[PDB]
């Protein structure tokens, strides 16, 4: 679809923080649609990552895989410039038979939406207490 | 957290369907919870699979790893019981430093929620339009 | 240029039916623009691709590859979803010296259009008699 | 499939240039169709070649080919009579199975014809320009 | 950005001359854009392409490289057709650290730009002479 | 010709900056000038130089290289004096025929000055963006 602005809102612990995304640069070499917080330095933005890929000789199913990065930025501290300390990443590759329909896709992108929701996945990241 | 069963509404392209899930089993022995929906025959039930990994004795970051399977039955196929034609996967996996925050890690998970809503993982997922 | 809702007009046998495409996104490893019936379940639904190729380490001229592809269903059998039973692959591979004019082409891309409707084409792609 | 004087019209850019063709024989060893436009000399010709290949046993599936070359020459470059100077491929292949309709085929044919005329193809053959 | 005509303007060893530009598509198999004066003789369009490369952690440095190949006609030459008889290229290759910004980098855009207007540059590159 | 101090003018984002340049020998044992802005501390001079290379039979082409290096300094950093973070880059490679003329020449070097104030390279350097 059109590479927008994505403007992400109702998020967070809290769901009261929002974030906007410019799209940049659909491709570069391996089409991967990238987008980013727009800052001045870039290893401080975060990032995503959309990849539609059809199915190959060696891979016969469709593949929507995404990525999410982002950093922690460290400011003056000694230095005078801000410094990285850790990139908290997130990855989803989602799977699709050339026989799947649009509601059976539309299930998974919208289960897994509401299953980040579950008063156990939150458990399960926001205090990474397993399963029990 | 709690696992018990797991209620998933409003999800969907119609955003008015509603799933159940219950607490079939925890670890096999990789520290899979493992989810199924209220099911007499195994191979039909729609399952989820959560996973906490603490840091091995190699590796250090964390690792949060939700799976989703979901098959389709095929029941009219003259023969008695339904057969499977098609799965369809669905594979999240998550990456955090020892020195994240739960904001840290909760901002990550809410992101991605309200990103499988964005017009653009719709298309990329319902439809298959990669980066237009 | 815009790739767009290509209609496509007065075809067939009996030129009395329509296609209509969708743009689908481009690069997957080798830029290929991919044009799609827009049907919801993929394997179904007849695609069209066309590449273009600046000349490079052996390839010394520009070459422009289209490439048609129909599947054929079959609405059931002993199952449920219809399913595919032959393909239709079409493949033309122009080929231009560094040098063509507009001119130039637009004559073999014409000529191959008016060529696809001579008694002979005709009768060898209809009903595939050699010519004698 | 008679090997006549085939005609073919509204070619061109302008869509009103006009061009002949003359039974050249058919199988010189490959069982190839020949035709040559109205030339005494050879290679400064424009050649069309036609051919159908039954099912053999490295191949289960039919294969109607044509190979349109249209050469360009120049006559006062360096002696008395004209010179070729740069050629003009263009290799259009099919392929159909044993359970093909007539329909079925023709549909690839037309639906070529009309495709060779889109505002995108003649953009991507006339000035070259690709995917926009 | 938005891929479109450039109207380079002012430019030449006087001043007066003025150059128009056009897009070729935008990824050529390997991310570099396409641009040419909008000439139909293919080889005699001269060219300019702008690329962006993400650090692959291959190497961990941004990268953007602009090149320029502007080619000379050879009117009668031997033939009626002109053809090259020799293309000046030019390549600038420039590279950011993840932690640059846009005013470093702009900077370097800058002060490149006003330096080729030097007349050690101009004495440098025109008349071809070094320093002392 | 004469090595002599550029006073650069009119540079930067904005345009109010503005830059001196001083000659550092000419030889620096491979035919490359010196420049560098008269900061005593060596490290810390934003760095240019030329060349101008006959063309060795080796490979029959003249070439004229330009690189620009400007470095960032960190005040406090840890000690007392500064040290640089990360150095920018810039390199620009020109290639022409023993057949070119210094207006042939000339224009390639306007060319690209004037190309670098395009909206485009503005857009794909600074805030660092590919083309669509």
């Amino acid at each position: 679809a059109k590479l927008e602005t994505v403007t992400l809102g109702n998020i967070g612990k809290d769901g009261k923080q929002t974030l906007v995304l410019n799209p940049r640069g659909v491709n570069p070499t391996n089409g991967v649609a990238s987008l980013s917080q727009k800052g001045c330095v870039p290893a401080l933005e975060k990032r995503v990552t959309v990849s539609v890929s059809q199915p190959s000789r060696n891979r016969k199913n469709y593949k929507v895989q995404v990525k999410i990065q982002n950093p922690t930025a460290c400011t003056a501290n000694g230095s005078c410039d801000p410094s990285v300390t850790r990139q908290a990443y997130a990855d989803v590759t989602f799977s699709f038979t050339q026989y799947s329909t649009c509601e059976e896709r539309a299930f998974v992108r919208t289960e897994l939406a509401a299953l980040l929701a579950s008063p156990l996945l939150i458990d399960a990241i926001d205090q990474l207490n397993p399963a029990y």
